[PDB]
């Protein structure tokens, strides 16, 4: 069970996960130090990176190495992020925003993988959504308190999974699916490798955000 | 084109911006203040600590092995002496990495652990620079801060296991140019060297902001 993909990921991305937890921008957010404009900018980066990831997951919804992990209803953030974008910028928010450079680098990478190495898509989807599920409720409260956002959910719908009754149960089900995938040890290692890349793309988004505010 | 040539050409713009920063200008001009120099040496310590840990990790990796020169180039134990000098014996307990240096440390560890073939982008920009400008910066800092002529506080700027800096750069360039690399990975190396200079600028930016807050404090 050392060879379970979920175990290889946990062990393989330990240093990367450690760096993201302890990175200044994450900490500043957790302490309530991130102002409205920087949050709006952070949410913009979220919009473009999730759009891309979810387009490629939709492209590969029938692919043998990804199909079981296709959860548009449960997990997809694009339409929650659109409402958050609407809330902060108004109805023509699309013409008020652009993908920041570090976000557009991740977007490129995800279109590349979804179009060329779709057995590595799970590297992106696992590290992203399972993180989102784990942390949403604490992150939501942090943002609402910092920016005095309504308790009804406007501005923070990204952090709420309105079709997952129990995050812990769903994470267990997702892993069991990820572990049942017919993948050889070489492909798993390439997945762990791409999971590390996925983490670093985020570090660079945070780096660019920290340099902004 | 050789990697050294792609690097020199491809990081020219970024090289020129580094040289025309307010920190570098003032340093060279002599206008450097103890606490700001201490802050710079602190940034150097954690940076080179991270870099040399990753070079060590990849000393036998075919994409880095030939560029492994612990005896000639490694700076950590020199900087440890410089840290003891400015901060006393217990320093490690009291000094954290400055924010932008810490961000650069994070990148270095990612690279050395996951994309070691790009480590040369960091090693080459750093060490070739240090080796070229050591003899000038050493005595400018010694002169400005009134440091002892025996060498304390500037160990970082002295490469005592390099007889001829010019000849060693030649050696180092030939080895780097012999590495088995695609044009595609060469471009990724140049891109990463440019990113190192952005980190470099953030570290200088931070030191500049620290200098204003201690001149508004006087
Ligand atoms: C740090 C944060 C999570 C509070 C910032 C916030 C809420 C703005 C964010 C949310 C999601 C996010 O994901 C971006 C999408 O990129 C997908 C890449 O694959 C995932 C790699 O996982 C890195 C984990 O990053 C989250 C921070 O971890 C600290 C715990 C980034 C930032
Ligand atoms: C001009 C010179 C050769 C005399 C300077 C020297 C030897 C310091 C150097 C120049 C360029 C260089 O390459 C820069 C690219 O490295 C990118 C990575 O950034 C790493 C972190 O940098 C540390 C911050 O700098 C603080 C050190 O304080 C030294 C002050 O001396 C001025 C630096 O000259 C820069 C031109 C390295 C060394």
């Amino acid at each position: 069970r050392m060879a379970d993909l979920s175990e290889l990921l946990k062990e393989g991305t330990k240093e990367a996960h450690d760096r993201a937890e302890n990175t200044q921008f994450v900490k500043d957010f957790l302490k309530g130090n991130i102002k409205k404009e920087l949050f709006k900018l952070a949410t913009t980066a979220l919009y473009f990176t999730y759009s891309a990831l979810e387009e490629e997951m939709e492209r590969n919804k029938d692919h043998p190495a990804f199909a079981p992990l296709y959860f548009p209803m449960e997990l997809h953030r694009k339409e929650a992020l659109t409402k958050d974008m609407e809330y902060f910028f108004g109805e023509n928010w699309e013409e008020q925003v652009q993908a920041p450079k570090a976000a557009q680098k991740y977007v490129e990478r995800i279109h590349y993988i979804g179009q060329n190495e779709p057995e590595l898509l799970v590297a992106h989807a696992y590290t992203r959504y399972m993180g989102d599920l784990s942390g949403g409720q604490v992150l939501k409260k942090v943002a609402q308190r910092a920016l005095k956002l309504p308790s009804t959910g406007e501005g923070t719908q990204f952090y709420l999974f309105e079709n997952v009754d129990n995050a812990q149960q769903f994470k267990q089900l997702y892993r069991a699916r990820m572990n049942a995938l017919d993948l050889n040890m070489k492909t798993k290692e390439r997945i762990v490798e791409e999971a590390n890349k996925a983490f670093e793309y985020n570090m660079q988004i945070f780096n660019e955000l920290d340099q902004a505010g």
